């Protein structure tokens, strides 16, 4: 085809290009409303039939009641609304997948004699108060100091990069993270078949045994004297 | 008593505070519930059906609904799915603020010849593979010894030239060109005040001018022939 | 062997044979039958549609209700589409059940240079033509006289084959082969949960693959382009 196409070409590719674009948007939108709905349905009807009549119309109305009616206006202005927090909330599992490619570094900071490769220290000496997160170390300090730093290199997903900075301010709080780290260590397998099990728990069992919770003031004060 | 009635008595007011935090983080949940009731009903008002039959109290479990009896399975699954949504958006708001501060790090590699060092160059970079991208900067270049690249920056961790490369690695640049040049011709503030103006013409707008774009949309096969 | 009855115990095995066929037969359509019954009744009843008043049935239905059934030549019909399929289905089968006792063949023709002989090459092939991919070989090369290949190995039944040679079409298939892989190397032993999680729960799952149908050709496209 190409140019012989092209030379006989007119505006059929303008048409071609500029529908099916309003689709893609619109039933975004309409779908957002149809799983809202859902969530406020858990079990339950369409209604949209509360915006009065205004019109002899036939008030089943999914999603947004009818359009081109006084009460559906501001259910579109609302359907434009959730279409922005779309539009917003995909960059998110945009970054979240993007994050994984290792392009970007992590670039961080941490206190150890490690190396990657041959490095000569040269009585590498000058620390500074907060040695993690230290300065841009281009050899920045009183001399140049025959300064070799760290590279972006490889970690499970930036956790060294964020998380480990993190996880030192987590500290006595990451000592309990060991707690629930051993609570983690109890089989995950048998867990997934306890959990399955466990549909049966959760608000049914918060159900079942809330007032005992609300006692647990009694095992503080037991506790207490331990 | 003393100091050693003080801790007993502390550990006591940490589960009292733990109570009153545990009241703090649920409160959100019945707030995030509300949040939707107001979106969905966008001028409408708050009728579950989890009053259902089977529940003796009155339209008093109708509006938001925690509804312990009947249907309370699902409105608290819908509650914690929102609760989830929270905990999300919470990082989506801290990330880019932490990004932003100065903290933060953001170590670019990006092809450039931006100079700001002490006696630099003269030895420099001579890559001519991997194209024109820069690895984690231990030493770039596949022969570099004397390397040294570029810190990471004051301001929001790159994002400026993200968009700036995106503005030809996303290419879009002719259009986007135009664009902005419009965009620029409408950065006044008096157009702003007309915008605002245009609110209430806006829904009104496209009320009167539905059928009008569906006949522009064929422009006299557009624009005579493009 | 070892007859004890001559003339007996032949006709008694030609008789169990004949009513096992038999069995066999009407179980197709009799099992076929309830099945997708079943298929439309897990609601839906068995009343005869095609039947009709023809003489006041107090019961016509029984799935395909036959004799008469006033419609019973469209039930007749349905019957032996359904044992038609049957029969290709259990075809199917017993060709799958197949070379796991070392019957079938699988010599395989690909490029490649692994070596396993006595006293080998020196001549190998030298075939600057038809690209890397080998013909029958008797003596694949256009000059080959003292050739000798690859014999058909203990490799599951797969010819294998049509595997990597559409591993090459599909690269990308081959790429996601090794996260199936792991997949299966996951264990079985937890299978039951993943079965479990598949069950009830694929409804959800279907009403977000709501949103990834919309949203199925903007990722698609992006990727495209990226």
């Amino acid at each position: 085809m190409e140019n012989i196409t092209s030379g006989f070409l007119g505006p059929l590719l303008v048409l071609q290009a500029g529908f099916f674009l309003l689709t893609r948007i619109l039933t975004i939108p309409q779908s957002l409303d149809s799983w809202w709905t859902s969530l406020n349905f858990l079990g339950g009807t369409t209604v949209c039939l509360g915006q009065n009549s205004q019109s002899p119309i036939s008030n089943h109305s999914p999603t947004s009641c009818p359009p081109t009616c006084p009460g559906y206006r501001w259910m579109c202005l609302r359907r434009f609304i959730i279409f922005l927090f779309i539009l917003l909330l995909c960059l998110i599992f945009l970054l979240v997948l993007l994050d994984y490619q290792g392009m970007l570094p992590v670039c961080p900071l941490i206190p150890g004699s490690s190396t990657t490769s041959t490095g000569p220290c040269r009585t590498c000496t000058t620390p500074a108060q907060g040695t993690s997160m230290y300065p841009s170390c281009c050899c920045t300090k009183p001399s140049d100091g025959n300064c070799t730093c760290i590279p972006i290199p490889s970690s499970w997903a930036f956790g060294k990069f964020l998380w480990e900075w993190a996880s030192a301010r987590f500290s006595w709080l990451s000592l309990l993270v060991p707690f629930v780290q051993w609570f983690v260590g109890l089989s995950p397998t048998v867990w997934l078949s306890v959990i399955w099990m466990m549909w049966y728990w959760g608000p049914s069992l918060y159900s079942i045994l809330s007032p005992f919770l609300p006692l647990l003031p009694i095992f503080f004060c037991l506790w207490v004297y331990i």
